[PDB]
């Protein structure tokens, strides 16, 4: 949830 490069 923080960021798709990565929850």
């Amino acid at each position: 949830x923080l960021x798709r490069x990565x929850x």
